[PDB]
């Protein structure tokens, strides 16, 4: 089982930053270090048992952070199958999700109640206020705003965002991805400290080849309490980021 | 131990292709799927469990095959360290390594028995008759020439490299990289049948960056058979390609 692998990787309150929640991130990766597929080509990287495996992390988290590529890409439910409540959240900085609102899955579940009612992380004065009304009363959404000086080099910051989830009471947080969201999150310290408190890969035993979507960040990165584990398919690092 | 878990692994005869040798290609890699750290970067990927690995695949195969940039980047050895005799094979199309020979750890290792005489594989008249002679005489070097009409697209046939190794009694053949030689084994296939029978990657829980040395495929390759080990520190996947 996977269970006693990941125990102590799972949400605790050993951290080193307490404004922050606790932060897992976690993606399914090929070989060659691809997390989706070439345009047109059909995505098959993680099997049956990491799925479940994601499932259970779910099951361990207040809420699931990811951004619009992965949406768009996926359509996914970022409910958590085992029958706890996860929030989802949605990195949109322009809220270009709004014309997609009446197809998307994520939706369709907040409505229902399988699910939590979404949150989308935007850029200041994106969407109005009485749209931001309307669009609580009519699907659920709450639109939570990055002022301008949370945004450095056109990017919100990590750390502003992780203060809002905290302060919101999310303790513990998913960050299932998004290449830019992987690559940046592998490398953002404050204070030479990380703020990611798990890494959780999978990986699939398939390669995607050249015109797949890359994931390796900016520096090397190392890593420690590396834990590994595998299936009948696929395999498992666990680890922290190293000081 | 990784010994039972390679055992149907190992070079054997349930061969498609009979006037080949048995092939493995065999690398480590970062989980960002680099076999070397950036330029200047001091490159740790492979722990000692998954060294002692290589080594015991290398006691099990007939030759070892690398390309120049791998000699000229890591100097390495090429020989056993179970002290079983291996053949190393360099792919030097224009040899390269000419001016080199003298300084090589491998010739060195050749000339003082610790090691087996190196075979370079070079375009036919690459080393004129006269130089191949004395290499032959003060190093004990063979040159294997391919024909100008087994290179094709300007590069040289992975079948017919193999073919003459299989003729010259070289029954497995270890190729453990450079980049290019790992994308294009990769995907090379003679009607359908990939020439490698045996992949077997390590993969170290390390990130090495966007600048280090990358393996993907030209396209998505699949695979069979696939069985997952690890140790303390590294996982091994080992597989076949699909068909």
């Amino acid at each position: 089982s996977f269970v006693p692998f990941l125990e102590p990787f799972i949400p605790h309150e050993n951290t080193l930053l307490p404004e922050l929640p606790f932060v897992t991130l976690t993606y399914a990766q090929s070989l060659d270090s691809r997390i989706a597929a070439k345009k047109g080509e059909r995505t098959v990287i993680s099997h049956q048992e990491t799925k479940n495996m994601t499932q259970y992390l779910r099951s361990k988290h207040d809420a699931i952070l990811v951004g619009v590529k992965t949406v768009l890409a996926d359509d996914p439910g970022l409910n958590c199958k085992l029958g706890t409540p996860i929030r989802p959240i949605i990195l949109d900085p322009t809220f270009q999700l709004l014309s997609k609102i009446a197809s998307l899955k994520l939706i369709k579940l907040g409505l229902s109640g399988e699910g939590e009612p979404p949150v989308f992380i935007t850029r200041k004065g994106v969407v109005s206020p009485d749209l931001q009304a309307n669009l609580r009363s009519d699907y659920g959404i709450s639109i939570v705003e990055i002022a301008d000086r949370d945004v450095h080099r056109g990017k919100m910051s990590w750390f502003a965002i992780l203060k809002i989830l905290k302060d919101a009471e999310i303790h513990s947080v998913m960050v299932e991805g998004g290449a830019t969201i992987i690559n940046d999150l592998l490398i953002c310290r404050q204070n030479s400290v990380p703020l990611v408190a798990s890494l959780i890969i999978t990986v699939g035993p398939v390669y995607l080849g050249k015109d797949g979507v890359e994931v390796t960040p900016a520096r090397s990165v190392k890593l420690g309490n590396v834990r590994w584990w595998h299936g009948i398919q696929d395999a498992v690092v666990a680890a922290s980021l190293e000081l």
